[PDB]
């Protein structure tokens, strides 16, 4: 529970035809650290036909429960391939201003799963509307053998 989740808002970029997943806030970063906060940090990965293509990172200010900054993520390509990419968002964090690991992670895009799905191509295969979901994000021992080709 509050182990992984991320409110992204997913649109398209039909002026320049380009991804734009504009990431609100998040709330996952649960307070693991004892009398103390969490240092929430995270990244996104895009695996064209289960290889990684694009690599990105965003900037979040530690010592939170709710990362929080609003970035934008771009990607350049046309609106029909939009529908068939997959996206994996990577969540980590600084033990105490240090080095941790082990937090939430999600795969968005072609086959996954529903809820994600059924906004992705559905928001950012056409519109440019801002809206923001929310999903439970799981474990990265999920995520292993998301990235090691699943499409
Ligand atoms: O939690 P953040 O606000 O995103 O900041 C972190 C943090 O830097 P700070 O010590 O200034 O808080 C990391 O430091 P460590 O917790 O690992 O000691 C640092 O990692 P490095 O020191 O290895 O650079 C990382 O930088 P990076 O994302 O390049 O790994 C940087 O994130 P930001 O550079 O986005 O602020």
């Amino acid at each position: 529970e509050k182990l992984g989740d991320i409110c992204f808002s997913l649109r398209y970029v039909p002026t320049a035809g380009k991804l734009t997943v504009v990431i609100l806030e998040a709330k996952n970063l649960k307070k693991m650290d004892v009398g103390g906060l969490s240092d929430p940090y995270v990244k996104i990965h895009l695996m064209q036909n289960g290889k990684r293509l694009k690599k990105k990172k965003t900037t979040i200010k530690k010592n939170t429960l709710n990362p929080y900054y609003n970035e934008s993520f771009s990607f350049e390509v046309p609106f029909e391939q939009i529908q068939k990419v997959q996206v994996v968002v990577t969540v980590l964090d600084y033990d105490k201003i240090g080095k941790n690991d082990a937090i939430g992670k999600v795969f968005v895009g072609y086959n996954s799963t529903g809820a994600e799905l059924r906004h992705w191509s559905d928001m950012l295969a056409n519109p440019r509307r801002p809206i923001a979901q929310w999903h439970t994000l799981q474990v990265e021992e999920e995520v292993d053998a998301m990235l090691a080709v699943k499409k």
